[PDB]
């Protein structure tokens, strides 16, 4: 019964093989057939090759050695850079992304996966490519056995008992995928269940009839998501009671991604490796607040200028001139705000559901809000202590009743709470896992709901604020993502901003409700990171 | 008696001021004397420069109103790019250094100290560089009082009420400087001192005779310091337990520093805000053994090997595919090593001190180390338990004792301890404040001793694993920096490293002892960032 699955690198997760390019190189300069193949693989177990693969040379100094084995070869048969060569090779190789897939899906099954390949030390001046490729292949996997590590190369018996060893399963729990069939030979001969790799499709077609797993025409995959435990936390003192916990990933512009309520940083989970992963270094907050971000009780701590205040000086003490500032509910309020009193600090704004909404400087913001009925559910969010009570009374109630896509709604507010004719024990939504449930439950039992409830209970404070800003525009670049289903920040309501943000972009997701990140993963993924691509740098 | 120093942006901290360029660009296109001011000026109180400086209007809305009052005054005169004008002032407004130097030299002293400036809010395509501007200026300042914030401009008597108020000091305790004398008069209406700004020299000569401290002709300052509270912390876990603590600061390419024994992320408090300000983003560990970082008890827990693999983690779970690695003592040994096993996630690597030692395969390590008898205090580190007792029996004095200049030691070591004829109660170091040594004994108390004196009891694994490199080279950027008067570590040492490393850029500080990074910061600030800035990006 298999319990492992073991991937080759070239040829298997990657494509086109590094090899697929000495037979091309040939074909492309009319040379003797497999000549730079001959120079390549010169004096077998003994030669540069062997030596560059148990990490005794590294690849800068195996280049001059491959150039005088080509020469030799030459010779013989009686007939430009090598650098050139290898270095358009490493760069034209991309994932394979159904491989990939099939080794994500096999270890979602409880399969121990790893990735044993014959490898160099890479130290040439472009080595950052496969830097890039190896860190994001490595993540998916629970080994990556490298040849150059481990001095020791396939198809070397040792190499496969280490494999085994490393593994802590026999060899007939173990499918192990290459595309050389002598790299195949002693798997076999252990009694492992091998696969040929020549084209990806009939490979899946032998592994899926190996496993009893369906990996071929399966549905789209989510994007991938975090494990808290395996995430890099910060923590900046903003001022003396309050600190601001965030998660970190990634390299480039700072993307600063500013939750809504009741949420948390988690709220982006399938955002964050997908926009590190499109060249950001993302800053995924825990708002003021919420889960290890202080949460002092006063409602004024929670007034937009302060809140807008202490991100500057969160930006400040990292030392970051600016961020692009991406927000969801109340998070993409404060982020139209960022751009409204500090554009200088604010690289971008992009906002998914909350609209710029400006003050009514002739109508009170308690008659303005009543003018719109959606709003009625956060007059009972006003009272101090009533809806604390209600949303800390049952955790897992409270956010399996609000974590919903747009038809599994189990939610009028003068019903006296917003539970009333609402499930004990609701089921657990499409969108969300028990575990991403119990995630949330935990994050709350610090601090619960007074200092998140604090966010609405500012609104004449925050109205006499946002009428400085009147007679201003937003001039940098901005982007409106509207959620065809959300019924109460609804894509009608953001029908005016042009004429605030004249230069503004859009993006809109059908059939997505209020939670966009995780109703909409992918989509908000696409439109994110062709909008940071494109305005943002 | 003065208490508190207020200076103004332009003209002030910054220069040449964004005011002497109408004049420039008027006498450089030969228009009539003043009209470019006489635009800028235009409606006093009620003209678009005013609704600028008092936020309702931003420098992008403003650009067309000032281009409008251009074309009437050249009309009223009888007589080409207001953004290109702009653009270029800005940019090349750079800080005043001796203002700045004097404003952290009042502080120093008690003063309170605070910019009061009129400005706007800046959405242009190139507002980062004035975002980069105040940044680095408002760091070192109590208060940053800006116009456009607070809806109030100079002359108008209520931002003098507003200054005071912040500052909870009577008008006499105030000195007040600016270049435009208007401006200086409702602070001298109030009884404030101030100060007339034309040229620097006579300001400070002005300003240290009121103040009775010496602000001109002064020493070299030290770099800018880190104030452990201010500073942005992170944490990640590189396997079940061992976390890693870091601090964090810039943006830019990743450096990642990595302290010596018996040392902290702390002993590079004077190259952290100096590269985060050359444009890197600094990466400054607290070593396994130290700190915030787990320290595990097992001596193998800390032998290179693992030591750069959970270095390599650390790299992995932070999304970085690579990072600069500086080192300093045993950390320069750790980052030589990185460049040698991991030359695909190593940018560039620098050491301080510490030279690139191989492994001699020949010889005992034990052998080749008595062969030098400078590391025989290193034998009295073997013997578990031994120097924990003696270093942790008083954290003060050990750290008194260690921390101290080439002619100012106080400590052979079959003495029977590093101590024996070394006072109880040493004199602290020119190089530190009783603070520093106070921060130091704090981050003792956690773990002591045993993790970071394990660095040093893994010769013989260290000697088999890097043994495995011999027919290496490193051929990545490196920089090796030597320190005249390191006794242990001394330059001679370093003198068969280009055998190894065939590129190798060197730097050198003279009258330098072991603890290079407080002992000469300037030097070592202007040497990391030049290669940096050359060889790293
Ligand atoms: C959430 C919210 C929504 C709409 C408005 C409209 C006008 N004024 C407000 O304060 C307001 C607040
Ligand atoms: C429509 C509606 C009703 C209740 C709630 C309660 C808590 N949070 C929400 O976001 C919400 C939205
Ligand atoms: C600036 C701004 C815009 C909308 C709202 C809505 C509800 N509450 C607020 O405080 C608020 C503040
Ligand atoms: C705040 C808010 C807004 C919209 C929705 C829509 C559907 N379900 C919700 O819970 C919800 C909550
Ligand atoms: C600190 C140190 C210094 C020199 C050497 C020389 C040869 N071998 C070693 O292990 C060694 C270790
Ligand atoms: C020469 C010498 C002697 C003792 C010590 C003790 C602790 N740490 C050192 O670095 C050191 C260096
Ligand atoms: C690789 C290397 C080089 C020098 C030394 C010196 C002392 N101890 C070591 O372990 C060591 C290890
Ligand atoms: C490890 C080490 C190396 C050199 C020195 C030089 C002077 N003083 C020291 O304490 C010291 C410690």
């Amino acid at each position: 019964t298999l319990r492992a699955a073991v991937f080759d690198l070239d040829g298997v997760l990657a494509l086109p093989a590094v090899f697929g390019v000495l037979g091309r190189t040939e074909e492309a300069l009319a040379l003797p057939r497999g000549l730079l193949n001959d120079a390549f693989q010169k004096g077998g177990p003994e030669g540069a090759t062997t030596r560059l693969m148990k990490g005794e040379i590294t690849l800068s100094q195996w280049i001059p050695l491959m150039e005088e084995n080509c020469r030799k070869c030459s010779e013989t048969a009686k007939v430009f850079s090598i650098k050139e060569i290898f270095d358009k090779a490493i760069s034209a190789r991309k994932i394979n992304r159904p491989m990939l897939q099939a080794a994500l899906m096999l270890r979602k099954k409880g399969f121990t996966t790893a990735i044993l390949t014959n490898t160099w030390l890479d130290d040439r001046a472009e080595r950052d490519g496969l830097a890039q490729l190896m860190c994001e292949l490595k993540m998916h996997f629970d080994f990556l056995i490298e040849s150059c590590q481990v001095g020791m190369v396939k198809p070397e018996p040792q190499i496969y008992k280490f494999l085994l060893d490393t593994l802590k399963a026999s060899p007939s729990e173990v499918v192990f995928l290459d595309d050389i069939g002598a790299n195949l030979k002693p798997a076999r001969d252990l009694g492992m269940v091998t696969i040929l790799v020549q084209d990806t499709d009939t490979a899946l077609k032998e592994l899926e009839k190996v496993t009893g797993i369906q990996l071929l025409n399966t549905p789209a995959p989510l994007p991938t998501s975090c494990n808290p435990s395996d995430m890099s936390h910060g923590y900046v003192t903003v001022k003396p009671r309050v600190r601001l916990h965030f998660v970190e990933l990634g390299s480039g512009p700072a993307v600063c991604l500013c939750h809504g309520f009741p949420e948390s940083w988690y709220s982006w989970r399938y955002q964050i490796p997908a926009l590190a992963q499109a060249g950001y270094r993302v800053l995924a907050m825990d708002m003021k607040g919420y889960g290890e971000s202080s949460a002092p009780p006063e409602i004024e701590e929670y007034c937009m200028e302060v809140l807008c205040k202490e991100m500057v000086t969160f930006l400040d003490k990292l030392g970051l001139s600016q961020a692009v500032f991406i927000g969801h509910d109340w998070g993409g309020m404060l982020v139209w705000y960022m751009a409204l009193f500090y554009p200088e600090r604010v690289r971008a704004v992009a906002s998914l559901n909350t609209p710029f909404i400006p003050a009514n400087p002739n109508m009170s913001p308690l008659e303005s809000i009543k003018a719109n009925p959606v709003f009625d559910y956060q007059l009972y969010f006003q009272e101090p202590g009533v809806a604390e009570a209600e949303l800390e009374q049952n955790l897992s109630r409270t956010f399996k009743s609000l974590f919903r896509a747009s038809d599994e709604s189990v939610l009028v507010c003068e019903a006296g709470g917003l539970f009333v004719n609402s499930p004990e024990e609701p089921s657990l939504s499409r969108m969300v896992t028990e575990e991403e449930i119990q995630f949330y439950v935990q994050q709350f039992k610090k601090s619960g709901f007074r200092g998140p409830l604090n966010w609405y209970r500012n609104m004449e404070r925050n109205w006499k604020w946002a009428c400085k800003s009147l007679g201003r525009k937003i001039l940098i670049p901005a982007l409106m993502v509207t959620a065809e289903k959300d019924f109460v920040l609804v894509p009608q309501m953001s029908q005016h901003m042009e004429d605030w943000i004249p230069h503004l972009k859009r993006g809109h997701i059908e059939d997505c409700g209020h939670w966009t990140q995780m109703d909409k993963p992918t989509e908000v993924n696409q439109i994110l990171i062709k909008w940071l691509d494109s305005d943002a740098r």
